[PDB]
Parts: structure tokens; C-alpha cells; sequence
């Protein structure tokens, strides 16, 4: 039936750690004549706006940045959410609370600062702190292959929080990451459901297990299809859609 | 013998939370003809440079940012020290472990994230968490004036931690600061003592028992002149110098 086009906007839409390019916010401009075209990425809407240009809600029928926390349908904001305003300030404070008490007992060689980042999405939570130098970065990188200081803190964290509707990630070198289940980009599909969309396609490159997509990909909500850059991406809109 | 002249920057040669005037700025210069001539502030050196000039570092003979813990004579960097390497990573740590257990214990409105910033001279300490929201910040700074409790974290602090060299201030809205002993404005006439001046003149709007500007002012080393504004530094300096 109806359908919508939803894109991954790093490394779908743009190359990496690049903006768009006029030949392909062409492409996607007319695509949008055929069908209707939304973008999803993990990060805020500044950076959106810088790799998809300053009026980017005037140019895409869905806007979706911070995993779609952040919303934007037909040139209005949808809808906001983040997750103090989700959990709750005691549950929130409870989290810190433990985290912080927890990270004071860990011995380390060395402890820096920014143990907690507060994103609207998730709380990024360091040991050794995010504000550490990159020798030190993987100095605690190769101590935690060996002493497991990421894989035991979580695994206390998940004992004590989880039944909250938590998610505990461990990735990086340095860091894991807490978010209230589904809050991946799956957390978009929520905002174009009840549209009257009979399929949903899906583009993006970091589809399998570990990557910022795969969620998505994997929903049976979705249309996914895995691509490898944006002339990929256009490569398969042409086959698609004419 | 040859004089040099520090001048605090904010409210002593500009404005509070302003820009230089390009009067005051342009007298500067014509008193650099007769004297070597100096800035000291405690902020970023990027502060600095909205304040007083991108060029700040070749249109004054001696630019002390971060209370001299950033230092540039004639243009060039001079050598450079750091908090962790003048305390030691086990007193860095142990003052960090201390904060975080304490913060974990205040009963607070709202709690975010940054709590502690590693700085080049000295811990920025957010009960609250520096990344705090401007409205989140007004609300911890209206409840602490009630329940005092930066005075309170403060207090502790010197407490646990008494003989180990370090000095706390509660400063702004939000935080404290621990810095080593000497670490105020003092810290930048290492770099201009026994550098061929008989005199150093210091000029500062903040020089009363508890401000910025006070141990700079009473320290043996320079002839300390207290200021009321820009015009008030240009009053004096004209009766000195012409
Ligand atoms: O307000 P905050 O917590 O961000 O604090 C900010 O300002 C304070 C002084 O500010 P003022 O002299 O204007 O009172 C500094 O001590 C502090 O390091 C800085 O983070
Ligand atoms: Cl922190
Ligand atoms: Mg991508
Ligand atoms: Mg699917
Ligand atoms: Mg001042
Ligand atoms: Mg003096
Ligand atoms: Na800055």
C-alpha cells in the first residue's frame, strides 16, 4: 500500500563523518515526488542539521534524530521525550547514586573525569571517565580484557535495576551504556506506525548484530535493506522505485 | 630596574562579562611603548581571546590564562604542569573516590552528569552535574543558598583531607573548585619572578579577602593596586607611567 522510506543518515545518506552532497539530497528531493521519505540517526538535531543541511524539516517528511526521541512530522516537532522525564528523577537518581558509589571502589590505575554523561537517549557511564587521555584510554582498555571491570559492574547493575525496563551495553573501550529498553532506533518506528504505512522500507549499513541498525533492520515492522554507501543506496532506490 | 604590569582581565581592563572597549585597548598599546605590559585571568585561553582579541598572545608581552597554568611569553607556550602530575595519582584519586561517595549521599532535586571535570589546575566538583540544564542550574543554586550544601561538601572536604596541600572554593552557582595550594593568580609569577624586573605592578577589581584577585595582590612579590573598573585602571596607570 502507502509506503515510507525511512534512511540511516551516516554512512546511508552521506559518506562517514561527511555532509550530504547536492546530487544526492537531489535524488532523495525527487524520490520524495514517489514516495515519502523520513531520516533516522543517533544523533541530536545540530549534527542532523549539519549533515543534512539547516532545513532539513522542511525536505524530509519524518525527522527522527536521537533515535527518534527527538521527532519531526511534516515540518513540526511530533513529539520530545529523554529519559529523565521517562524513568523518573527518583529512579534516575538511584542509578547515578549506585554508579557512582560503585565507581568509587574500583581500583584503577589511573581516574579521571566525566564518569557520568547524561545524554537525552542513554547515560554513558565510565570508570575511568570519558575526559581521559587516548594512551589512557587504552591503558583501562587492556586492563578490562583482563580483570573484567566493565562485565562485573554491569552485571551488579542488571542484578539491582533491570526490572525497571533498563538495558546495559557494554561497548567501546572505555564505557557502557544505559537506556531504557527499545530506546535504539527502533524507537522511531513508533511515531510512523500509526500512519497507515502497509510497508516500511529500511536502509542501512550497520545492519548485523552489534551496530546501531541492526535493531531496526531486524523488526518485523521493516522493509530492511542493508547497503554499503550512498551510491548503494541510490543504486537500490532506482531498482525499487523506479 | 624594568617594570612589568598584570592586569586582571575581567572587570580591570574590561567591563564584567564584556569585551574590551577599543579605548581602553588602544591605550594599552601606547602604555606597551614605555613598559612591558601583562594579562592574567582564570579563564580558557579561548575566554581570553573573546575578551580581549584573538590576538591576544602577540598584543601583550605576558598572557596568563587558567591563572597561569596556560602561559605564553613573546608569543610562544612556556613549559606547562598539571594537576595530576603536581598531586599524584593517589591523592587525585582518593579526593576523587571521596567526591563520589559524597555525591551519591546528597539528597537533591534533579541529578545529571558531569560531576566531577578534570581541568589543567584544578577538579570542578557539580553536586548536581555540570551538563545540568540552565533551568536545573538556577533550581541547585536557589536550594543550596536554603540548605547550604556546596558549603557543606566543601567543609568535609577540608576536613578529610586537611595537610595535603590542596585549597577549596566555592565559586559560581553550581560547583566548587580543589586546586593545590598557590594555584590562585599566584601561580603565574613563576614565570615573570627573577625575569629582570625590580618592580611587577598588579592591578585587579576583586582584591578583598575572598576574591580572585586577592592573594596576587598581597603576595610580597608585586605592588598591588586595587581597581574599581576599566576607567579606574586607566586613572592609575597614568599617574604611575606618565
Ligand atoms: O557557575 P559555575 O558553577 O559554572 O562556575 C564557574 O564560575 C566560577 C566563578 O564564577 P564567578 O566569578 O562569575 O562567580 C568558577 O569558580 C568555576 O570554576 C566555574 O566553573
Ligand atoms: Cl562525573
Ligand atoms: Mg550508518
Ligand atoms: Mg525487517
Ligand atoms: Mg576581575
Ligand atoms: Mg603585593
Ligand atoms: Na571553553
Amino acid at each position: 500500500g502507502p509506503a515510507l522510506c525511512l534512511f540511516d543518515v551516516d554512512g546511508t545518506l552521506t559518506a562517514p563523518r561527511q555532509k550530504i552532497t547536492k546530487e544526492m539530497d537531489d535524488f532523495l528531493q525527487k524520490l520524495r515526488q514517489k514516495i515519502k521519505i523520513g531520516v533516522v540517526g543517533g544523533s541530536d538535531f545540530e549534527k542532523v542539521q549539519e549533515q543534512l543541511g539547516n532545513d532539513v524539516v522542511e525536505k524530509y517528511d519524518y525527522v527522527f534524530p536521537e533515535n527518534g526521541l527527538v521527532a519531526y512530522k511534516d515540518g513540526k516537532l511530533l513529539c520530545r521525550q529523554n529519559i529523565q522525564s521517562h524513568l523518573g528523577e527518583a529512579l534516575i537518581q538511584d542509578l547515578i547514586n549506585y554508579c557512582l558509589s560503585y565507581i568509587a571502589k574500583i581500583k584503577l590505575p589511573k581516574k579521571r573525569g566525566t564518569f557520568i554523561e547524561f545524554r537525552n537517549g542513554m547515560l554513558n557511564v565510565s570508570p575511568i571517565g570519558r575526559s581521559c587521555s587516548q594512551e589512557e584510554r587504552i591503558e583501562f582498555y587492556e586492563l578490562d580484557k583482563k580483570e573484567n571491570i566493565r562485565q562485573k559492574f554491569v552485571a551488579d547493575l542488571r542484578k539491582e535495576f533491570a526490572g525497571k525496563g533498563l538495558t546495559f551495553s557494554i561497548g567501546g573501550q572505555i564505557s557502557f551504556d544505559v537506556f531504557p529498553d527499545g530506546w535504539d532506533k527502533r524507537y522511531c518506528l513508533r511515531h510512523v506506525e500509526n500512519d497507515g504505512y502497509k510497508t516500511i522500507y529500511f536502509f542501512g549499513d550497520k545492519t548485523m548484530p552489534g551496530g546501531n541498525d541492526h535493531e531496526i533492520f531486524t523488526d518485523p515492522r521493516t522493509m530492511g535493506y542493508s547497503v554499503t554507501a550512498p551510491e548503494d543506496t541510490r543504486r537500490i532506490c532506482e531498482l525499487l522505485f523506479s
